[PDB]
C-alpha cells in the first residue's frame, strides 16, 4: 500500500464525498454473520469499519446472528434436538440456549471487538427497556404450517428509545430475542429482524452480510450476477433461488417496500466489504431498490 | 390483609413520606444475590420493588451475582476445574462461560421480571459503552499473594454515562464483567463491584442482599444483632466473622468511607425487604454509617 | 402500629404499586374544603399526603374553598349582607373580603402546612399570570335567573402555563378568583372551579374532599352507599340528592364527561383520606367514570 | 403633547437608547409605596412601565409596603393595639391581618393593574416555594433593644427560584411576609426587603419610590438637594435626616454596597416618574453609587 | 431638548408603550436605502435605531440597496455599459462588481455603524449558507419581455436559519445577491427582496425608508398625501405613480398581501425615522393594509 | 482510478480511520491561498474538501488571504501606491479596496464553491458580530519600526460566537479584517490571524497552504526537506530562511505554543493536499509540534 502514488490515494478518499454526504446523520442497519463474523481477520475489520461509520457521524446499527453457535453449544451441553421438517423444536430450553449464546457470547465477541476503538458498542435484545417484542412464528412443512416452538418475527419496535441511543453516539449490538406481548421471550430470525428494524427506524439503507458475490439469477451462471434490480422482479425471481439466500433476499424486499431506499446483499468474505460497498463504486453486491 | 382495618392502612403509607423525602431523585444501589434470587415469589417481588423505586422518582441501580449458576454450567459442560485454596482459576473458558451465565442467563431473567411492570431494565456490564474497566485482582492463600487468573476488581466507572441512563428512566442491571486496560474481561466479584459503583454513582444508599437476619457480633449468640454500627468498629470486627459476610461487610465499609451516606445488609429472604427497609422502622438489617 | 408484624407493613406498601404506576409524571386535581380543612389534624395530614404525592412523582394541584371564613370576617367587619333566594349578593366590597380571606388567609395556611415539607407549595388565583379567567353566572331562584353579583364560573384556563409550573415541581394552591373579560374579579365556587381546572390540565383524577362517607342513592338508607358509578345514571340521580352533594357530584359529572378518566368523592373527615383513596382499594368513596 | 413637533418627539425616544441597553436583560428591583400607590392615575402609571420594562426585555420586580392599609383593618376589626416606642406590636393576630391585607388585598391591586397590559404580574411572599426566609428583629427604644412581636429582616433568598420567575417573562410583586426557620411567618419592613432582593438577585438598580423630590443635606435649604452621593458620606449624613427617609436611606446603602450598582431615591409623585429616572437624565431623584 | 419640561419626556416615552407591546419579540424588516443611507447624521440615526429595536426585544432584518455606488464603481474601472431601455445589462463582469460594493463595501459600512452600540450585525447574502435563491428575471421595455443579464427575483428563502440569526441576539444586513439553482450569483432589487423577506419570515411591519413624504395619489397636489390605504385600492393606484415610488408600492401590495399585517413607506430624510414610524403616532408615512 | 483493484481502495480508505478519530468533532483552522486558490481545479478539490471535513463530523475553519487580488484591484482603480521599505502603506483608501477585494470578491468565490456541496460556508470578517477585533501593527525596515497604516494583528477572538457557529454545521470563511478598538477597520495579514484563530479555538490542528513541498532547513538541498520539527528548533531556524516561507513558520510556532497540538505546512500545489495531510501517512507536509 506504500508503493502505491500519493495522488491515487487522494483521488480514492476524494470519491468517497458522494456517500458522506448521503449517509451523513442517517441511520444504516447492518445485518451481521457468516464468514465475516469467524474469521479474525474479517471480524476485526467489520469492528473497525463500524468505528469508521461512526466517527463520519453515520449510525450503524448492527443485527447479529450465531446459528451455528446455538448448535455447537446445544450438543455441548447434550441437548437432544427434535426436528420437524428441517427445523429444531424450539423448546423453553433450547431457548435458554440460544440467548445466552446469542447475547452472552457472540454479542459480546462483537461489542468488544468495536469498543478498541472507543466508547461506541452497546449490547441490547427486545427484553432490554421493551426495545421490541416478538409475534410467534409458523413454517410450513409439506405444505402445512406447523408449531416449531419460541421462534417468532419482530412485531413492534420502540423507534425513539431506539434512536435516542444511537444520538448519543453508541452503536447498537441486537441480538434477536425479544418476549410476546405476555413476556415470553422468543428467538427472531437475524435477517428478517434487520429488515424490520431498518423499516422502523428510517434507516437510509439495509446491508446484508452473506457469503456470496452477490445475487445470482441463474445460478451458477457467472454471467448471471446482478448488480441492481427492483423490489417487483426480485419477488418474481425469490422462488427460483437456493435456500440459502431466501431469508436474505426477503429481508431486502420487506425491507425496501417498507420505505428503506436501498438494501445491499454484500460479500462478507472481502475485508472491509461495508467501507468498499458504502464509499466507492467498485462494490460486487447487489442493490434492491423499489418498483 | 383485607381483615386490616383501613386507618392503618393508611397510617403505614403515611410513615413512608420522610424516606420518599430522603430519596427522591437519588441514587440507590442494590446487590442482588441468594435466596431473593432463586425463590420465585422473592424474586418478584424483588423486581416488583425496583419498579416502585421507580415509580417514586427513585433511581435503583441493580448489581447482580451468580455463583452456583456459574458452578452448574462449568459442570454441565464437563470443565474441569483448577483449584488454589477455595478458589476456582478462571481460566480464559471459565471466563466465557460466567460471562454468558451472568449477562446471557441471570441477567436476563431479572429484566425480564422487572419489564413486567415497565419498560424499565436495561442489562449491561463494563464492557458496554465502556462503562468500567477491571484492574486483575490477587488472593492471599496461606499467606502468599497468588493469581487465580481473569477476576478484578473495578477500576475505573463512567459516572457520567451511567446517570445518563438512569436519567432516562431506566433501571440499570449490571453483570459485572468488564476489561481491563488492555481490553481483556476479567470476573469481578459482585459485592465489591456494588459498592465501587455506588461510590462512582453518588448514591444515597448502598443496599446489600444476603442470607440472613443482619450481622451478628459474636455469632451464634442472639443478643448480639445489631441495627446500626460504624465503619471505625466495624472494621475492627472484620476477622471475626464468618468466610460469607467479609466480602458484604467489606463492601459495605469501603461504600460508606467512600461518602455513599450509608449501606445495609439487609434479610434477603424476607418478601419485600427493599421495601420494608427503605419505607419504614421495622427493618431487620443492619445499617453501616461512618465514624 | 408498633405492634403491627412487619411483613404485613410491607404487603400494604407493595399494594400501592399499581397506583404508583398509573398516577407517576401524571396530573391530579384536589378539592379541598370541609372538616379536612377545619380540624388541626386532619389538615396537617392533608398537607402530607400533598407532599406524599410530590415525592412520588406525581403532581397534585390544590384547589380550595373557604365560605364559611368570608362569613365570619364580613360579620366582623359589619358588612351587612343582601340575600337573593338563599344567596349572599357579592358586591364589590364582599369580594374584596372574599378575595383577602381565600388568598391571604385560608390560602396561605395551607401553603405553610405543606411548605413544612419542603419549597413545594406556591399560591395563587386565576389573576396572577392571567392563568385564567371568569364569566358571571347567574343562579335561578324561584324558576327566575338572577343576578347575585361578582359570582363566576371559570371561563378560560392558561393550560400550558399551569402545567410549566407543577413541571418545576411545584404544587399550586389556588383560590378561585378570576377576573372576567374587562379585568372585573369575581368568586368562582370552588367545587366548580376544580372540575374546570382538571380538564383543562388533562388530570388524571379528580379527587372532592367531602364531609361524607360517600355517595347515597336514597340517603339515609345506609345500604344505598355506592362505591362507583357512571355519568349517565349519576346524570340522573341529581335531582335527587341533597343540596351540599349537588354541586360535588355536579363537579365530578362535569369533569369525567370533559375526560379526566375518573373524579371520587372521598371522605375528608378521614385522616390521610387522599392515600387511601388513591394508593388502597378499601376507600370509602365514590368513583364517577364515563357511561 | 399634539402640538409638540415630531422631531423633538424622536429625539426623546432615541436618548433613551443608552440606557436601554445598560437595562435590557438585568433585574432591576423596584420598591413602590407612597402616593405612587394611592392616587389612581399615579398607579395605573407605575402600572404602565412595569410593563414598558417587561416589553423592552428589562425585568422589573416589585415590592411593595401598605403600613396604612393594614393600620385602617386592625381599626376596621377592634383589633387594640399594644405600642412599645412608636412601634405597634406585631401578635400573632396582628401578623394574619397584616398578611391578609398586603397579599390578599393590596399586592393584588397592583397585579391586577399590571396584567391589564398583559399577563405578566404575578403575586408572592416569602412563604411560596420557600422563596426567602426572616429572621426575628428587635428594635431599639429609648436606648434598649426591645421584642415587637413577628417582625424580622430577610433572612435567605432563593436566588435560583426567583430567577426562574423572571426569565419566563413574569413580574414578582412581593409581599413582604416570610417565615423564620421554625415556620413562623414574619413581618418584614418593606424597604429592606427590598434592598435584599436587589442584592439577591444582583440586581442592576434598585429604585425607592418616596413622596419626596430627593434626599436633601439640610432639610429644608432647598439648595441642599443631592443628585448623587456615594455610600461613604451618605453613611455619615443618616443620623441628620428626618425619621421618614431613613429606611429608604438604609436600604439604599444597604443594596449598594452589597453590590448593586446604583440605588435611587425618586419622586413617586411624578407621573411615569420609573420611566424618567431610568430612560432620562432629567431625573429628579438622588443616585447612590459605592465610595 | 432640555428646555423641554419633564412631565412631557414621560409622556413621549410612555405613548411608546402600545407598539413596544406590538413588536416585543417580533421580526421587523427595513428596506435602507436613499438619502438615509449617504448623508452621515442620517445614517448614524439609522444604525442607533436598529440597536435600539433589539435592546428592546424586536428583532430588525435590514436589507440594503446601493444602485448608485455600484455605477459609480463600473465608471471608476471603465466598464462600459450596455443599455436595454433604460436598464444595465448585468453581465457577468458588472456582478462582480455589483457584489463587491453591495457586500464589501456598502454593507461593510453599515455593519459598522451598527456595531458601535455593540456585537449586533452580521452580513449575508442569499450564497452564505444557501440562505435565498434567486430565479432570472425579464424586464418588459416598449411591450416585449428582454434579458437583461444576472439581474433576478427572490426564489426561495431558508427561513428557520434566518430566524435562527435572529433569535441569537442579531441583525443581519442583507446584501441582495444570490444564486439561482445552478449555483450562478444574480442581483436582486432590494426592495422587492426585502418585501420577499419579509413574507418568508413572517415579519410583524416591512418599512420601506425612501426620500419621499409618503405616497401622494396625484403628486403633485399637497393634498394628495395620504397615511393609510389598503392593497385593493393601492393596486388601482400603481399604474397611476411616477416611476420611482413604483417598486417601493410593488413591494408594499406584495408584502402586505403575502400577510405581513402592514408595510409602510417612511420618509428616510427625517432624523431617527424609524424611531418615529414605530413608537409615535406622529408619522408622515403611508401604511399599507390588506383589504 | 478504475483499474486499481477493489482491495486497496479498501485499504486506502481503512486507513484514514485513526485520523478521523482524532479530528472527530473537533476544529481545524485552514489558511488558504496561493496556487490552491488560483487554479479551477485546485480551487475545486479544496471546497470538495471542505466539504468532506463538515460530512465527517470535522469542524473546518477556513481563513484566506488575497495579497495579489487587492494590487490588480489598486491598478485597475489607478490608486497610487506609497512604499516604506518593501510595504505598501494602507491608507483609508487601500483599506476600502482592500476590504471590498478580500470579502465581497475573493470570500465570495470560495463560499460559493464550497456550498456547491450543501449549505455550509458563510463569510465574515472581524467586523460582523464583532467576532474579532485587531491592534494596529509596525514593521521594522532598516532596522527602524515604521508605520505602514491600517494594517493590524488579531487582538482579541469571540471564541464562544465562533464556536456557536460551527455547531451549527457552518463553515465559516474569514477574510482578515477588523477593527481597533476604536471601531476602525484593519487589515490583517492571513497568516496571522489563521494561527490567531487555530489558538482562540482550540483548534486540533491549523494547515497552512502554500506554493512548496515543505520547510526546507537548507533550500535549495534537496535532502534537506524536514517532516517534522519542533518549536524550540524551529524558531532558531527562522532567520535563515527565505521571505516568503518566514510568515508562514511563524504562524506555526506561534500557534503551536499556543497549545495547538501541530501545524501543518502543505503544498497547495498539490491536489486534495488537505485529504492527503489529514487522513493518510503519505503527506509530503511538514508537521510542527512543540518542543
Ligand atoms: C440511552 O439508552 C441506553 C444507554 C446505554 C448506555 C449503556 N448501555 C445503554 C443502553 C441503553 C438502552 F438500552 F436504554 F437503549
Ligand atoms: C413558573 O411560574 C411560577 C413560578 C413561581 C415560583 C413561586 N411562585 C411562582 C408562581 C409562578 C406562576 F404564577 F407564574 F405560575
Ligand atoms: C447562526 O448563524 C450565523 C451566525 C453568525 C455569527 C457571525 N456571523 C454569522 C452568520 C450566521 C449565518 F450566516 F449562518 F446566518
Amino acid at each position: 500500500i506504500e508503493a502505491l502514488p500519493t495522488h491515487i490515494k487522494a483521488q480514492v478518499l476524494a470519491e468517497a464525498l458522494p456517500w458522506l454526504k448521503q449517509l451523513h446523520g442517517k441511520v444504516v442497519v447492518v445485518k451481521y454473520g457468516g464468514n465475516a463474523m469467524t474469521d479474525d481477520t474479517l471480524r476485526r475489520a467489520f469492528a473497525a469499519d463500524m468505528a469508521f461509520l461512526r466517527n463520519c457521524g453515520i449510525h450503524p446499527v448492527v443485527v447479529h446472528g450465531g446459528g451455528p453457535q446455538i448448535t455447537a453449544m446445544l450438543r455441548r451441553l447434550g441437548i437432544e434436538g427434535d426436528f420437524k421438517g428441517g427445523f429444531r423444536v424450539t423448546t423453553p430450553e433450547v431457548l435458554d440456549v440460544a440467548r445466552m449464546v446469542l447475547f452472552g457470547q457472540v454479542g459480546r465477541e462483537l461489542v468488544n471487538l468495536i469498543n478498541a476503538h472507543g466508547p461506541y458498542a452497546v449490547g441490547i435484545t427486545g427484553e432490554d427497556a421493551q426495545l421490541f417484542t416478538a409475534v410467534r412464528r409458523s413454517v410450513t412443512v409439506d405444505g402445512v404450517a406447523t408449531d416449531i416452538g419460541l421462534v417468532g418475527d419482530v412485531d413492534q419496535v420502540n423507534t425513539a428509545a431506539m434512536l435516542d441511543l444511537v444520538a448519543a453516539g453508541r452503536i447498537p449490538v441486537v441480538s434477536t430475542l425479544a418476549p410476546d406481548a405476555d413476556g415470553v421471550v422468543h428467538n427472531i430470525n437475524a435477517d428478517t429482524a434487520a429488515a424490520a428494524v431498518a423499516e422502523a427506524l428510517g434507516a437510509e439503507k439495509l446491508l446484508m452480510l452473506t457469503d456470496i458475490d452477490g445475487l445470482y439469477t441463474r445460478w451458477p451462471d457467472r454471467d448471471s450476477l446482478v448488480s441492481e434490480i427492483d423490489t417487483g422482479t426480485l419477488a418474481q425471481l425469490l422462488p427460483t433461488l437456493e435456500s440459502g439466500m431466501v431469508p436474505k433476499v426477503e429481508a431486502c424486499l420487506r425491507a425496501v417496500i417498507g420505505g428503506v431506499p436501498s438494501a445491499h446483499i454484500i460479500d462478507g468474505r472481502v475485508t472491509h466489504c461495508v467501507l468498499v460497498e458504502l464509499f466507492t463504486d467498485a462494490g460486487t453486491g447487489t442493490k434492491v431498490v423499489r418498483g
